[PDB]
This record gives structure tokens, sequence and C-alpha cells, in this order.
């Protein structure tokens, strides 16, 4: 039950890896799960809705990480404070990129997928925006831009050059730099007067 | 001839105001070109040849406004020349809001289009980096990021965020406080030790 429902996502991520969704059949979804056609229409009516599990997962994977962070303060600068969170993204989706690159370009032509990631945009641009305003409250922060719109450009940042990375889109920054390349603007977007 | 083919190109600007390119019929465009269906072929392939001659030319035209201004070098502070760039893309891409919005879209399902935003980012990354480069070697600017990795990201920044203000997506940095915001990252980012 839970078990052909794993057998198909974990297929799909498997398949994601070699060809983009448009290339992947429910056929093939139901013969990697071990499950005939209409057994698989149990468990998902679509392929894209196939995706649309895999990339809420990997979401909410993503937000778990940053909670866990963000009630267990490493005893740390503030710069290593910004780099471990930026770091939350940078594995959670590095780690699962054929999802992550499948559900990026499935935001066009889906208004759930869309939704998702605006949904999770929003309540991350709003915890970095609390979190630059607390810097700002003990004094460690100029008040210079608004808040909320820093962390708005911040985020959209990310995504866009962490996505392009993994990719390997031309043009990039290799992914073997980008941690730092983020880290560096965060911080003196952040800090900077 | 440069007539008939002016008219599709702005027949094709003005009904992606209003929807999609796939809403759009290459009967709309010759109707409102007021020539017929074949005779459109002549001038275009397809609907989709109209949007990459319109990105194209946006494209250019951004391209030539930096190139006026790499040549009528403003006298003003290192925040302002920074700005006067980053005004060129607001200015061009904001005039051109259907083609910006159809041609970021068209990325995903056409190589020509892929390739040539490709193109230009790879040129306004170059000429960003050239003119970090410079600051450093006048010593107005720190030895920081690789000159050519700050530039990337930079300029990735700018494409999501002024894409999606001009969109008004959820989330997005209002149009009327974008160029502040993005001003102050790269100046902070730039300048910034
Ligand atoms: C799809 C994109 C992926 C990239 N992304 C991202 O790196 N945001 C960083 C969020 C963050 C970092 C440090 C502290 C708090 C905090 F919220 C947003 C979402
Ligand atoms: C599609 C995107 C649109 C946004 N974009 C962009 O603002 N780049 C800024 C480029 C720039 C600014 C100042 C000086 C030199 C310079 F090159 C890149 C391309």
């Amino acid at each position: 039950g839970d078990d052909r429902e794993l057998a198909i996502l974990a297929t799909a991520e498997n398949l994601l890896e070699d060809r983009p969704l448009a290339d992947i059949s429910v056929d093939d979804l139901a013969k990697g799960a071990g499950i005939s056609r209409p057994t698989f229409y149990f468990y998902f009516p679509s392929k894209e809705a196939v995706l649309l599990t895999l990339l809420d997962r990997v979401v909410n994977q993503a937000d778990m990480a940053l909670q866990t962070l963000a009630e267990n303060p490493a005893d740390t600068d503030r710069e290593n404070m910004w780099r471990t969170g930026i770091n939350v993204f940078f594995e959670t989706f590095g780690s699962h990129k054929a999802v992550t690159r499948a559900g990026q370009a499935a935001r066009a032509t889906s208004v759930e997928v869309a939704e998702l990631w605006s949904t999770f945009m929003q309540k991350w641009i709003a915890y970095t925006a609390a979190v630059i305003d607390a810097e700002r409250d003990r004094g460690a922060a100029p008040r210079t831009l608004p808040a909320h719109e820093l962390a708005t450009a911040l985020n959209l940042m990310n995504e866009r050059t962490l996505f392009a990375s993994f990719a390997g889109e031309q043009p990039s920054v290799p992914e073997a730099r980008v941690l730092d390349t983020l880290v560096h603007i965060w911080v003196t977007s952040i800090y900077g007067e």
C-alpha cells in the first residue's frame, strides 16, 4: 500500500535522472514499481501527480531541516550562521537534482507545482526577514533596505543560482563555488552600510 | 516586405500582452498583420520563430544600450554607475514585458531561445566582471570572490528578480522597489570587505 506507493515514487525519481517527465510513461513507472498500469492509477491520477508528490517531499525535507536549525543555534559567527542555513538548501536540493530540475520546469505547466514552490518560498523569505530583523534589533546589522524586500531578492538569487549550478547551465557558478558565492553576497548585503 | 514583417512582429507583441503564445494562432497573427496565412509562412516558419525574432530585438536593444553607456561614462559615484547600468535592463525588459515573459518561458521548449539568452547573459557577465576587475585594479573594490563568479550570481539574481517583479509573481519585490533592492546588493557585494 504505502509500499507500492513508495515504489512508484522511487521509480519516478530514478527515471527522472535519465530523462524528462515527458519521456517517461505510466507504463514505465508501473513496470519499475512491479505493478500494472490500472493499479498505478489507483495510487496516482497521472505521472504529473507523482512528480508533485516527489517535489512536496523534497521541499518539506528542506523546510524541516531549516526548522531544526532554527531550534538548534550553532555557536558561531554571523557568517557561519548564514552559511549553515543556505547549506540546508544546497544539500537538500543538490541531493535530489532530478526532482529539483523536473519540479522547477513543471512550474510552467502545473498550478499545483507553482503554488507549492510559492508557498514554501514565501515561508523561507518570511524567516529570512525575521532573522535580518533580529540582527538589526541586536545592533549587528544596519537598517538599510526593507528587510522583507532584501530577503525576497536574496532568496530569488539563491533559487536561480543554485539550480543553474546543479544543472550545469551556461552561465552558472561551478557547484563547488556556489555556496561561498551566495554566502558572500548574503553577508555583505545584510551587514554592509 | 520589411513592412509585412514588422506588422507581423507588432501584432505578435500586441497579442502576447493578452495571452500566451500557445493561445495565439498563425491565423491570429496573419489577420492582425492584414495578410493571408500562406503569406505569413513566407516571412516566418512558425509563431515560435516570430517570438524568437521579437526576443532577439529586445535583447539586442538592451545590449546596444549597455554598449552606449560603456562608451559614455556618467560623472558620478560608483553606486550611480551600477544603478545606471542595472537600469538599462530594468527599462528595456520592463518596456517589453510580454516579450520578456513569453521569451523567458520559451527557454524550456526552444533551443534557439535558450541559446540566445545564454549568449547574451555570458556577454553581460563578462562585462560585469571586467568592470569589477577595473574597480579592484583602481583600489576602489577589495579582492574578495573571483570576479567572474560574483558577476555570474549577481546577473542571475537580476534575471530572476526583475522578471518576477514584472510578472507580479508571489513572491516578488514590488516593481517600484526592485531597482533600489538590486543596486544595494550589487554595491555591498562588490565593495564590501
Ligand atoms: C528554491 C529556493 C532554494 C534556495 N533558497 C535559499 O537558499 N534560501 C535561503 C534561506 C535561508 C538561509 C539562511 C537563513 C535563513 C534562510 F531562510 C530558497 C528557495
Ligand atoms: C536577463 C537578465 C536581465 C538582468 N541582467 C542584469 O541586470 N544585468 C546587469 C548588468 C550590468 C549592470 C551594471 C553594469 C554592467 C552590467 F553588465 C542580466 C540579464
